[PDB]
């Protein structure tokens, strides 16, 4: 979710932004080959 | 199914809630390229 | 068919549960692009 | 044909069966997103 | 034409048979969402 | 809208422009599987 | 409803007009393969 | 456009051909996951 | 084109024939991620 | 092609089993980060 | 995001244009194995 | 095959199982970058 | 497997924790260019 | 960019002609791995 | 871990920063030729 | 480029042959750490 | 760190200028075998 | 070639095989630190 | 081979037991600067 | 082996702990230099 | 740096050329086992 | 170990400083041509 | 330069062959340790 | 130390200049053939 | 050359070989400390 959709994807930032929702973390991205959010 | 079902798949996060529904999983996603509800 | 039926297709497990009636198979999924269920 | 027809087809088969009709042929699916009967 | 009529189409062939009274074709199907009788 | 209808779109342009109508956007395209003009 | 009436739907804005109307929503378009109001 | 309309895309070239009408180009390919006419 | 059409391509050789049509190449693959007929 | 589609591909062998039927390949593999059957 | 897709991604410079946009950066390129706009 | 697919692999120990399934082996990874299953 | 897999590795110490699971062993790392769990 | 985009990066001098495009410099290769058009 | 990861690592320091949470150690490197968080 | 492309490269003897093109050279490896073809 | 990546290490002095940014050395290179930015 | 490929070599002979095919040599290595497959 | 691969070997002792293999010898060790298995 | 890998080694001992293990030694060190456990 | 990077050095001269730079040497070596560009 | 690494020590002392920790020795070298470190 | 590098030099006469190369010397060898060309 | 390191040594006075360092020596040099740093 | 390489040659007579080669010669050594064919 969050936009990981592989080459479907968006750059909607909503993995990334919904990744800046959680303390610790400065950024997210589309792991598991461009369809997982994760955070960091 | 879970949502996982590729360029028409929707945020529902139906893959993620329905791994959470299963003890030792804090997540899920659409591997397979998007059409697999994969638990982790 | 098991409704592996593209964007229309509906998360009525009917390819994962028709998967599942077969020996060495713990689940099934829409592969070609979510037009062929596809057991595993 | 076949009963591929989009989102009018329903779960008959006919595509599967007329495909399982072939030798070296163990099923067929809707390909050309849910119109044509391909079998494989 | 030739049996393309979306949901209202029947399994006649027409389509298919018309699409094979041409060279290099070896079959047809309703493109365009149930249409139109393409032939490959 | 703007023609992004799946596979009974046609090549109309409504949804490219449409999507020129907008400063900073030279095109546009059927996001969501073709279903949404998404523009760019 | 709201006009995602599949390949009967018209570019009426139905659907996006009717997702207008709920805040936090920019808009709306034909999901399930352009049978229903899905908002966003 | 030009084709690029994902499953329901036929081989006609008019994304490519298309791109080949530009100078600098040599060819075209559907991108964003077979959903956008990319000129190369 | 010629099959490279990403999850929804069939193993037509499609790409690989067309390639192997010219000179100086053995075989062709999809490219871009499975969205261009590139020619080696 | 054989198989080899990137995160679509399914393990079915078609690349080590085409490459299988050349003398002096022992397997084969889908190089180009999972977009070429390459036989070793 | 900012075109960091992995093999999908697309030479547009995104993720080079947008580290430009940041000081102390005199590019960017595609980390993570291709999946992560990484600015230096 | 075996899982040895890049960055879409999932750690289902195909490839090292697969390979423990031969004398004189006792593990298995995937060499060629991910991409095929080397048996050790 | 247990993380070891390239670039597209995260540091989620499974390798490290797997190989913390047998006596005698007080970490791991990703030998063979990171892509095998070598338990030291 | 200039193709140095990993496993999926294809031969075409962009990385190297690019650099050539700069005094001082008589060639290019894929740093960082293969992610990074470097000049020298 | 904690970056070492051959050519693909970036100088994050997680290495050194993590071997700096160690008391009696004033840094840490990539030993075993770039592949383990060696600390000292 | 010429196939030194790190764990990716396939001995090709791209790098090797081309250097062969040039007098006074009479072979070619991937320098770099892998990742250019340097001629002897 | 600091550049000090063993044969996929690059000139660019980070090691060299790094140890410069510290009184009483004049300079620094990779110790360890190419894997320590060693200050002197 | 001939696998002196650094740390992704694997201990296949192929330097050494193919060193033992020239006369006056009995053997080879991979010198320039892994990456050059040298006969002796 | 047998393991001399210079920082990126490993205490397998390959060098060693396959110089054992043979009459007259008592060890081995990874001459050339640990790059080739030197039997004595 | 036991640590005696030239610049690469690392003060473990494992050299000079090993030769500890058989009666008349005191110790070792790595000889032919630095490649070699040499124990005394 | 200068080219002093042990095994994986080149003979470019890069640290014998560097040290010309200078008033009063007429070469450099690479010191410190071919880890440092030593001017003389 | 201590340091007695041939032209690759550094002097740390380690050698030194670690023979100063046994009673009746005043320093310590590196014996057996920079290979040993021994205690007088 | 020259080959004078250490352990890892090759028996090439680079050194030798290049101090051939100016009138009074008769040969060369690799003085500092065996890593300088001194010729004589 | 002190740069008594046998062959290896480079006449950077840094024995002498240490030995200096201590009132009523004149100078030093490198006993034990070479490798001791001996105050005088 | 001709083995005289310091602690890192073995006792190969290269050089008392190649001595031999030469009339009025019945052996070489490595004079200059190990490190120059003599011949004698």
């Amino acid at each position: 979710g969050f936009g990981c959709n592989g080459p479907w994807s968006e750059d909607d930032m909503k993995c990334h932004n919904h990744c800046k929702s959680i303390k610790g973390y400065k950024g997210g991205y589309c792991a598991k080959g461009g369809f997982l959010c994760k955070c960091y």
